[PDB]
């Protein structure tokens, strides 16, 4: 969900040697929720597609299938 | 994209206030490729998921036309 921008931003502020420790770690946290949760959407949005598709192809076959006797008549 | 774990990874080598000032760029360069493709394929599958959606609806309905059609023959 963050937006390449903003995520730049901090890959920005971590390219400090000198950033405190304590906030290079709270950036790296971030990095980590956001991608944690970006992952899950995603997964999900690919689980479900992959659903969605099987579906599709059930229908293509049977459809062809009775497109060819739109035919036969 | 990239693995959960192996992001997991890197985010661990940052934290690491020592690592070499070239090699922090390097690999906080991963996290802007990686997170490029990310961006991506996670539109793609948005514009893809929606499109199938409408396609199977579509073809339920020309799976019922389809058939009541053959009926009338």
């Amino acid at each position: 969900p963050l937006k390449p921008e903003e995520h730049e931003d901090i890959l920005n502020k971590l390219l400090d040697p000198e950033l405190a420790q304590s906030e290079r770690t709270e950036a790296l946290q971030q990095l980590r929720v956001n991608y944690g949760s970006f992952v899950s959407e995603y997964n999900d949005l690919t689980k479900s597609h992959e659903k969605l598709a099987a579906e599709k192809d059930d229908l293509i076959v049977s459809n062809s299938k009775l497109f060819r006797q739109i035919g036969l008549t």
